[PDB]
């Protein structure tokens, strides 16, 4: 309705660019299709929040990363339309949306009851993150009165694999990645 998935050729820079994203830590499956998820809406509201970060940043750039996301297929669409949301879909950095640096973390978040399974590649304004906790309901805040908030928590601060999001301008669902573990 307000989005399209544009099926990539396996011949072009595009698809072979998230391929060896998947590839660094999926070598041993296969995949079988990328789409590029092109949503105007969703895109605009994530330039937007760049630009603000950036602002709120000093005025340079936002740390922002190319992240894994588990997904079963009956869901993409939704995602495609809507954007991720932590409150439809295991150790627990607060409560958003979880993102992944390695997809074979993300293949074991990915819902299937057979051997072909789904994720995104989704594009993350991580920000300046902080280590989480289960009770967080958005990302602390600095010591001091009307200190920065964080933008994001994680796993680790000196090496994060997985990233909580709270905030859905944060992401863009960007590429749905189709695979088998065949």
């Amino acid at each position: 309705p307000g989005f399209q998935k544009i099926t990539l050729s396996s011949s072009s820079e595009e698809y072979q660019k998230v391929w060896n994203l998947f590839n660094r830590t999926l070598p041993f499956y296969f995949v079988q299709k990328i789409e590029r998820v092109q949503n105007l809406a969703l895109w605009e509201v994530y330039q937007w929040q760049k630009g603000q970060m950036q602002k709120q940043n000093g005025g340079k750039a936002v740390d922002e990363r190319q992240l894994f996301h588990g997904t079963s297929a009956i869901v993409v669409d939704g995602i495609c339309q809507h954007n991720f949301d932590w409150r439809v879909c295991g150790t627990s950095y607060g409560k958003g949306s979880y993102f992944a640096r390695d997809a074979a973390y993300s293949h074991h978040f990915s819902k299937s009851d057979t051997q072909t399974h789904t994720m995104f590649l989704a594009r993350v304004l991580v920000g300046e993150f902080v280590r989480g906790n289960a009770s967080f309901v958005r990302p602390p805040a600095k010591e001091g009165w009307s200190n920065a908030f964080y933008d994001s928590c994680v796993n680790s601060v000196s090496d994060p694999s997985i990233f909580v999001i709270f905030e859905k301008h944060q992401v863009y669902p960007e590429y749905v990645i189709q695979y088998t573990t065949s």
